[PDB]
This record gives C-alpha cells, structure tokens and sequence, in this order.
C-alpha cells in the first residue's frame, strides 16, 4: 500500500578461492595496513577455517556477479558487557583495485550486513587510526568512532568504530 536492490553476492570461503585470496593480501596497497602479525594470523586462521581446522573468524569473498573483488573476515562477540544482545566484528579488504570508490565500499559494507547479518544488533569495526580513507569509508557508511585503542598485533593507535544494523535498515 501507500506506506510499504543489492548488486553484490558474498559467500563463505572455499578452497578453490583460497590462491586468489592469499595473492589479494600481499598486494602493496594491502600490505600498507595488513602486514606483520596482523598478516601472519591471517594466513594461518584463513588456512584452518579452509581445512576443517580450528578457525576463529568467519572468512568471506564478495562478488559483483562473476567478479571477486574483496575479501571479509567476521567473527562473533557473545552477548554480555556493553553488548547485550552480542555483537559481530568486522575486517575487509578491497582487493580489486577498480573496486575502491569510496560510494562502491559503503555500498559493499551495506550489502554484506544486510545480506549476513540483518539479524545483529551491532557492527564493529577496528581500522589503525592512520589509515583516514578507511575511516573516513565506514564513517559514510555510518560507523561511529566510540573510542581507541593500542592494537596487540599492531600497537600504534585505532579506533573502535561502532555500527547500529537497525539504524542502518530504518535509514536504508
């Protein structure tokens, strides 16, 4: 009546993607911000969550019909704390070079939450302080710096950046 779509598809891993992910994350403009630690977990969690391992995150691939473009990791935070209702963590990486427009990642951020998440309560997401294009990204795309902090993996400053899913779906 008078008071009543998404371009990308994203999908969990399989190993048949697994060499094309591994080549995206030891590109150069990947390697400005995913390098170290941070790059060693990486490897080694994508590999046990390929393998039937032990994964602790989730490890997902987003496409633009037949294309691969970026590559996410999610994993859960479970109910308690400041989270009642739990809340889900948030890394990615546009790894197509074409596909970094500031409009297509929080087009791409959107699509993936509503897609995977629609269910959860909250988003989170961590970039380094440093790294302004991707805060200035997930600031568009409605993430709220609600404070910082000094990374195990990485200690210089980051931000901890906050999404409300039913906030975004009122505002979709």
């Amino acid at each position: 009546n008078a008071m009543m779509e998404f371009r990308f598809c994203f999908k969990q891993m399989n190993k048949s993607q697994h060499e094309l992910v591994l080549g995206w994350i030891h590109q150069p403009h990947i390697n400005e911000w995913l390098h170290g630690d941070g790059l060693s977990n990486t490897i080694k969690d994508l590999h046990e969550f390929l393998n039937d391992g032990k994964p602790w995150a989730t490890h997902w691939i987003a496409y633009d019909n037949e294309i691969p473009f970026a590559y996410l990791i999610t994993s859960e935070i479970e109910k308690s704390e400041e989270y009642p209702d739990g809340a889900v963590t948030l890394d990615l990486f546009i790894c197509r070079l074409d596909y970094i427009g500031k409009g297509l990642s929080v087009q791409m951020i959107h699509e993936f939450i509503l897609s995977q998440f629609s269910d959860t309560k909250i988003v989170l997401i961590n970039p380094e302080i440093s790294n302004e294009r991707a805060v200035h990204v997930y600031k568009k795309a409605g993430f709220e710096i609600i404070g910082e902090f000094i990374a195990s993996w990485h200690p210089v400053p980051h931000y901890k950046m906050k999404l409300c899913i039913e906030d975004l779906k009122k505002q979709r």
